[PDB]
């Protein structure tokens, strides 16, 4: 009944009870685990569920106004096929859908969330406009912000708001005539499309790509981000003079806005989220990654290491310090970074804290390790359960 | 109908037809995934699904042979409730076990294995020749061979065989008086049984364990391995000159001693396998993991790194050089070893034959990426599919409990 999680590092032993009401359903069967892969009445049973978990949460279940609630929301539904949140359930919601998402190692923070309501929004002007006030207060001079912007829900009678960029700030990829790309090849898809919306290209490895907004049954927008709001941190190494000549350098705000948020049946296809990075992110995956920027090799012959066999371990040396420069860089810069150690020390407390809360925390193990060191960490020796809670952030289909 | 089965890095993609033929059902649930925690008429079933899978492997599927291979079969466990392997039939299987192991990340060699026969064996004593045996031909004096030995399977009327020690070769664990623990500290238990059963232990960090053999329904004897048959390392550093000074070594020969092994419906209790250390293993595993020999810190601080704070990496870069230097000893001594970078660029060509022969692959994710620089290495980027097939290789209880 109750799944059995142990932690082989200390011998410590929980039980996941939280599981047992996950809402949707996962990709696995018992015949075989998909675990590493990356992807009115139904309504209604959703709403109920929601507003329930509001109303317990301040300690309010089954009173008078728990009641009108759920009963207001059904007449909303019968009458318009739908329904609308009041801000303080829309509030909850968000919080809950980052709570709730298992792939996610710095939930501890989860309840400090900072939700900007902007169901009001009237077109694409207005959408950027929000943008880039959101960008504003998250970045804060470098002491980032955690914080979300939620726009007009999915209604049946016309489109839905859309940010067609995978994330507020991105570098171009361009496709190199030779089969190359400089820049981002993981955008070279959306960099392509910002030309072909009347976009001028640039010709650099890091070109802050321009915003694709898209209103409700009208063609995206093409809007550029103002330089002065887009901070970045050059990149450099506390002892590797060379380092700094390589020209490298990162944005500070790591922000999702090609997410669903869903909340009681609800879904907001249109909702950017943005925290704070974590240095693997930046110098392991994006800086290092074979189909990404791929500088490894480059930077372990600055380093002037034996790359000619692997037993060396000349990639694990280089990756090293590369992290090490992302770190250095953006302490230096005052920008806010964390360590993938201090994180996921982080990570643990949260499930202590959750074990506590709700019985569970579902978690991704694949995803809550880092890309490097991962025994090193304390969340490798800790066993997990990952399953589908609601509200939850989902992934969807490009607009395209 | 089919699990589609992506790789990021490249972008290449197929389909895993093979795991609609699971045999049997794992943890994970529609509701939940469970992949990350650790742990008559049926026989006549498993055990003719593996004729069948063995007379398919030698192209005479459907002949006079196959057909009067399964009535045997069939006529023995309605006799006696088990059945006899023919000695072809135990390589064959003994092979596809490895193959089928989802944890092991070394399984491009599956085909390569030297299979002892000692279903033969009657006791402890004789159960120890034969242990010797096997790690001297394994060993091979530095250039390792996998192997494996299967005792006498599980039957009615008896006991089983079993080998209380979870591998042939481990360090002992003693527990200090002020809660450390001198050696391995995974050991402890183990250990302790051996002293328990008369055994005068020793007073290092690197004491290789007396082996607790046991025959059925008999009480287990203990066998000390002589030095010259364990093959042992002496770790130091090619440019770290103080490393060699810290007095750390670690055996050649890794050789899981404490899982049952299951072939066509029957089961083997005792039948130690072998093959050769993937550097990882012992640099980031054995002496890196805090519930371990735990020697991160000590390194940090004759590296002279600066422990302070966490953003130095002082961990990352002491487990690094810790691995080097296992890799450089192991190389020095002229002992079978391999990077997890070579190892993992291995399995994705594994990944792709048996796409071609089987279409498909059971791997579990989790145990396939290395413990350290996950992302650096093919697998990192490569999805997986995770599921049991017979033959196979599983856990069992402890002897003791
Ligand atoms: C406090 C700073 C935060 C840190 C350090 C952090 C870190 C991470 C990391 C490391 C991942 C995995 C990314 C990858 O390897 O691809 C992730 C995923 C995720 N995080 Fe957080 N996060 C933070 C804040 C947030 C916030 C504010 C939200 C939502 C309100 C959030 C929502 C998510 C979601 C939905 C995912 C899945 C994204 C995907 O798989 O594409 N995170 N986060
Ligand atoms: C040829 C050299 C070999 C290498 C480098 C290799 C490497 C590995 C590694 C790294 C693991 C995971 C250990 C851990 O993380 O705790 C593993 C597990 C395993 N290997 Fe292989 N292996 C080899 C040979 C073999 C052979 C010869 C067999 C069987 C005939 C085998 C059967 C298995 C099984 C069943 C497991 C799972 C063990 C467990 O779950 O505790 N391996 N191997
Ligand atoms: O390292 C990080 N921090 C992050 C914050 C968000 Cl919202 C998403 C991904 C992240 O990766
Ligand atoms: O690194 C390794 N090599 C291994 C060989 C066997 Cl048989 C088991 C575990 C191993 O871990
Ligand atoms: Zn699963």
């Amino acid at each position: 009944k109750f799944p059995r999680v142990k932690n082989w590092e200390v011998g410590s032993i929980t039980y996941d009870t939280l599981s047992a009401q996950a809402q949707q359903d996962g990709p696995c069967t018992p015949r075989r685990c998909l675990g590493s892969l990356v992807f009115p009445e139904q309504l209604l049973s959703q709403a109920r569920d929601f507003i329930n978990q509001y109303y317990s949460s301040i300690k309010r279940s089954g009173s008078q106004a728990h009641e009108q609630r759920l009963q207001e929301v059904e007449a909303e539904v019968a009458a318009t096929g739908t329904y609308q949140l009041r801000e303080s359930e829309l509030v909850f919601g968000a919080k809950q859908a980052w709570r709730n998402a298992p792939r996610c190692v710095g939930r501890i923070q989860w309840g400090k969330l900072q939700v900007f309501d902007a169901r009001d929004c009237r077109s694409a002007q207005e959408m950027f406009t929000y943008i880039c006030n959101h960008i504003k207060y998250a970045t804060n001079r470098g002491n980032l912000r955690s914080a979300i912007t939620v726009f007009p829900q999915r209604c049946p009678g016309r489109g839905d708001f859309r940010i067609w960029n995978s994330q507020l700030v991105r570098y171009a990829g361009y496709r190199q005539q030779d089969g190359s790309v400089r820049g981002d090849p993981a955008n070279v898809e959306i960099t392509e499309l910002c030309i072909q919306h009347g976009w001028t290209p640039g010709n650099g490895r890091f070109d802050v790509l321009p915003l694709l907004l898209q209103a409700p049954d009208e063609p995206p927008e093409l809007f550029l981000l103002p330089p002065e709001l887009v901070l970045e941190v050059p990149l450099e190494h506390p002892t590797l003079e060379w380092f700094a000549a390589l020209g490298l350098r990162w944005y500070a705000l790591p922000a999702v806005s090609n997410m669903l948020l869903e909340i009681g049946g609800l879904e907001f296809p249109a909702a950017p989220f943005s925290g704070w990075y974590m240095s693997t992110e930046i110098g392991t995956r994006n800086l290092c990654d074979p189909h990404r920027y791929n500088i490894l090799e480059d930077v372990a012959v600055c380093m002037d290491l034996d790359t000619r066999t692997t037993s060396s371990l000349w990639k694990d040396k280089a990756a090293v310090e590369i992290n090490v420069a992302v770190l250095h860089s953006y302490q230096l810069a005052k920008v806010t970074i964390v360590d993938h150690h201090a994180a996921t020390a982080s990570f643990m407390k949260h499930l202590e804290n959750e074990q506590k809360a709700r019985g569970g925390c579902p978690a991704d193990w694949a995803w809550i390790v880092p890309p490097i060191s991962g025994s090193l960490t304390p969340v490798f020796h800790q066993e997990m359960v990952n399953y589908f809670l609601s509200p939850a952030f989902r992934y969807q289909p490009d607009p395209w």
